[PDB]
C-alpha cells in the first residue's frame, strides 16, 4: 500500500573527475560499498548535496557540498582554506575515501583511518554545529525542503526511515528532527512510540499532508512537538527552525 520506497543515504551521488583510472577506480569502488553512486563527471550541473572529486589542478569551482582535489603534479587550486575543498598528493592511500565517508557520515566500514602521519595541526573548533535531519517519504520533497535549509545556511541530513531517524539519534546528535509524511506507505505509530521509548531527548516537528489524521495521531503519540504542512514555504520552515535554534539556547545556554 502506498509504495514501499526507502532512499537514506542509499541513492547519495558522488562525481568524479579523474583520469588517473588507477585512482579513479579505487577511489569510486570504495564509496560504492555502501549506497553512495559515483559518476563520471564530464559536464554535469553542480549539486549543494553533491561532491567532485577530481585530478590534478582543476579549472573549476564546483558550487557543490565539497570538491576534492587528488594532486598528481600541479596545484592551483586551494585547499580546506575554502567552503569545501580538499588538497592531497596521493594515489588512493585509505585516508581521502574515509574523509568521503566521514562527510557524509555513512561509517559502515570499520577501517579505523587514524593518520599515517600528522601532515597539519588541525585546530579543532565546534561550537556553531545544529544539525537538522529532514527524513521525507518522497524523495523529491526531501530534496526540495533541504534546500530551503540550505539556503539558511545550517548543517543538513537528507534521510528517508522510520527506525532510522530514531535510529539516527542514537548514531549522533540531532538538534531538530523533521518528519515529513505526504504518502502512508507505512504505519507510523510505531515511528512515535519507538522513538519516546529508545531515548527521545529532542523536538520533532511533524509536517504533513493535510492535517486531518495527522492532528488526532500525533496527539495521542505526543512525540513531536510541533506541526507544518507539507507545501511548507521558505518564511515557515525560518521561523520555525530560528524559534527552536533559540529554544534550544535557552536550555543548553552557552
Amino acid at each position: 500500500m502506498g509504495g514501499s520506497g526507502v532512499e537514506g543515504l542509499s541513492g547519495k551521488r558522488c562525481w568524479l573527475a579523474v583520469r588517473n583510472a588507477s585512482l579513479c577506480q579505487f577511489l569510486e569502488t570504495s564509496l560504492q560499498r555502501s549506497g553512495i553512486v559515483v559518476t563520471t563527471y564530464e559536464g554535469q550541473e553542480p549539486t549543494p548535496e553533491d561532491v567532485l572529486i577530481t585530478d590534478e589542478v582543476v579549472s573549476k569551482k564546483w558550487q557543490g557540498r565539497a570538491v576534492v582535489t587528488f594532486c598528481r603534479r600541479h596545484i592551483g587550486i586551494p585547499l580546506e582554506k575554502a567552503p569545501g575543498e580538499w588538497v592531497h598528493s596521493v594515489a588512493a592511500p585509505h585516508e581521502l575515501p574515509a574523509l568521503l565517508a566521514r562527510i557524509y557520515l555513512i561509517e559502515m566500514e570499520s577501517d579505523d583511518p587514524a593518520n599515517a602521519l600528522p601532515s597539519t595541526d588541525k585546530a579543532v573548533s565546534d561550537n556553531d554545529d545544529m544539525m537538522i535531519l529532514v527524513v521525507d517519504d518522497h524523495p523529491i520533497n526531501r530534496r526540495l525542503l533541504a534546500d530551503q535549509l540550505g539556503s539558511l545556511g545550517y548543517q543538513c541530513k537528507t534521510a528517508n526511515d522510520g527506525v532510522d531517524a530514531l535510529n539516527v539519534l542514537s548514531k549522533n546528535h540531532i538538534d531538530i528532527v523533521l518528519s515529513d509524511v505526504n504518502m502512508p506507505n507505512m504505519d507510523g505509530y510505531r515511528l512515535t512510540q519507538r522513538i519516546r521509548q529508545l531515548g527521545l531527548t529532542l523536538p520533532v516537528i511533524g509536517v504533513t499532508a493535510n492535517a486531518l489524521a495527522e492532528e488526532k495521531q500525533r496527539c495521542l503519540e505526543s512525540g513531536m512537538d510541533s506541526c507544518l504542512s507539507k507545501p511548507v514555504t521558505l518564511d515557515v520552515i525560518k521561523q520555525t527552525l530560528t524559534l527552536y535554534a533559540e529554544r534550544v539556547r535557552k536550555s543548553r545556554d552557552s
